[PDB]
């Protein structure tokens, strides 16, 4: 069903919120394709026996041959197969302690198509291994317009929910979450409070009734979640709150108890872990996503980056319960 | 003293255009999935009419993607490429507007989001496209409304402005105004680059946070424009003849009104006549600059929805054109 239900069920099993964000840049794929030189291509020999790379949608026959017959014979697909092959590293080394996964659309456009496909591999395998997905997109624009990133999204890539942007207003969720004529309903995240520097010039020196922008945001993406529907439906509007933003973190869950909250900014962004975690803490913590990208990524072994993350998680989540 | 195509800053390439066509239609290419069936349809009752017009026109050779395809007779395509079917007809159908409108347009915007619903293949179209336009030398935004943090919004800085070699693209700037350092800015190449940051909306509760949300009596939207701006000023973006400019909606009187009033000079995009219905003489009224180009009108579907292009594009050129005219004889 829902996820909601997704989510519930997938915290039964592994116990833990880690979301793991996966957003290779050029230059780590660049070095995937270095290190698997010097390694007689361990990790993608590693991939090649793995089930589910037999159910991806693109180019699969490319994605099964050897490395050195790619380089040799398929040259013009060397950047897609390397590229594929590193985010199914990512995620064949990483996915047990993730209780979901956050593909940053950014990442995978600016080579042009050839990043598409790859991201539409990359959703395909994880559905494949129903692990619940976020695109995050931070998609923004007019209702007729958004409709074609609601198939993009949630028809085409098959994902469980996308990061959105309501700057421009909240009727847009109606064609975000909902289709009317199949009776569908979607997930989304809105942006509530960013981890930028300069994060506070909107949304927090803007207001309306002694309110800060942020909070005023919060509570009509809510309105709007109800007059859909969602949750009814087994679907949610939540918040993106940043891992560094902890007095936010800790207003919007005191104010808003029962909300879902998605939490980049630890790692790289050195937010902090143990505080983001206990201001947004909820006894049900697929609740509180806490979302780790470049520290487990850009890391030499990210198993041992996912694992101890997870570790410390759950180590935190036992203090709070 | 003359400078070759595609080397000038988008401040003097409008500018150009401008002077040449004198008018200020931005003609917006948003195919959505009925627009291309509707094509194919009609180019297989009438022998291909269209698109074997588009392979006549020299720049069609220059663009970058399965040139292969693009170029084979359509009966081929239908017969022995079938696969490749969804990309020919989308891609020719974009260039077939291009072919019959770009005489009356000052810009073309192309919104991403039409681009991205298939996967691959409509970014290849899209990247199509703007070879195309680049070849053709017409100014060109991308319609994507990009925001993320620094770090990530490089990569859109590279899709749009290196990749499809966009002149501008649309940004929300509600995250704040430091992404425009990674957007208008490469600091490695020291180039620089355009936006329209968006301002005042089209949709119908647009008021509900750009003018309820406020900071002393002035509401967000205001606020947001003149933040825009001190971006601008900081990074020199008019010195390197490049522009934050606002997207203001065509439906938006009382607004376009204020910012031209507080910001004269400001470069203003402004898309909602047309399909949306809002009024072009009063948009284009308290819109006007004597420098038409910083009042961009754009109509999309008014344009590529008609059985008629060139003639719906020469239309609304001719409207706007009047109505410029009324302004500046007064
Ligand atoms: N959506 C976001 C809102 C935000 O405030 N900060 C942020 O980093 N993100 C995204 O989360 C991820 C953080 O990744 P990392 O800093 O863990 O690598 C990236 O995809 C960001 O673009
Ligand atoms: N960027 C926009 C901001 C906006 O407020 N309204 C709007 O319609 N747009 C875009 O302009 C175009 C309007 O096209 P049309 O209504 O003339 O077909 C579409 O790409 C919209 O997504």
């Amino acid at each position: 069903m829902g996820f909601k239900v997704k989510l519930e069920k997938r915290r039964n099993a592994i116990n833990t919120c880690l979301c793991i964000g996966l957003d290779p840049d050029e230059k780590d794929i660049e070095n995937f394709m270095k290190n698997e030189k010097e390694n007689n291509y361990n990790n993608i020999k590693k991939n090649l026996k793995e089930k589910y790379i037999n159910n991806v949608s693109i180019k699969k026959d490319i994605l099964l041959k050897a490395p050195d017959n790619i380089i040799r014979e398929e040259k013009s697909e060397e950047f897609f197969y390397f590229f594929n092959h590193f985010c199914f590293y990512i995620i064949n080394e990483t996915n047990k302690y993730a209780l979901t996964f956050k593909m940053n659309f950014a990442f995978y456009i600016p080579y042009g198509s050839v990043g598409i496909d790859v991201l539409k591999n990359v959703f395909d395998y994880l559905y494949e291994l129903n692990i619940p997905t976020i695109l995050d997109m931070k998609i923004n624009d007019i209702g007729n317009t958004v409709k074609n990133y609601r198939k993009f999204i949630f028809e085409y890539l098959k994902s469980d929910s996308c990061t959105v942007n309501i700057y421009m207003g909240t009727n847009m969720l109606k064609d975000i979450c909902y289709d009317e004529e199949k009776n569908k309903y979607y997930s989304a995240f809105v942006l509530v409070k960013t981890t930028n520097p300069d994060s506070a010039i909107f949304q927090k020196n803007l207001s309306l009734d002694n309110k800060q922008a942020y909070v005023i945001m919060a509570q009509e993406a809510l309105n709007m979640s109800s007059y859909l529907n969602l949750e009814q439906n087994n679907e949610f509007i939540g918040f993106v709150v940043g891992a560094n933003s902890y007095d936010e973190m800790n207003y919007i869950r005191t104010y808003f108890p029962n909300c879902y909250i998605l939490s980049p900014g630890i790692g790289a962004q050195n937010g902090d872990l143990h505080k983001t975690l206990t201001n947004g803490y909820h006894k049900s913590y697929e609740k509180i996503l806490i979302n780790i990208g470049r520290a487990i990524t850009k890391n030499p072994y990210p198993q041992k980056a996912a694992q101890m993350y997870y570790d410390q998680i759950n180590a935190i989540l036992k203090q709070n319960m």
